[PDB]
């Protein structure tokens, strides 16, 4: 992983698509 | 629902039921 | 049939709601 | 380095009623 100095850091993972509703 | 020998079944109505898109 | 076969419903359209998204 | 783990599951629920194959 990245290493540097000391700060706010959160691994997330976002995933989308555009979708309409079946019925 | 009525019993009898095999033959041509007249065709039924179908409704859908509605459900979370899967996309 | 024992139990009668749900009625015939309308499908009902869905809006979409504005959201922030990261990506 | 450890290779990245893939993109998170994203468990859905589904429901469905029996009923007569349309083939």
């Amino acid at each position: 992983e990245p290493v540097a100095e000391p700060d706010i850091m959160a691994t997330n993972r976002v995933v989308h698509v555009i979708t309409n509703v079946l019925q």
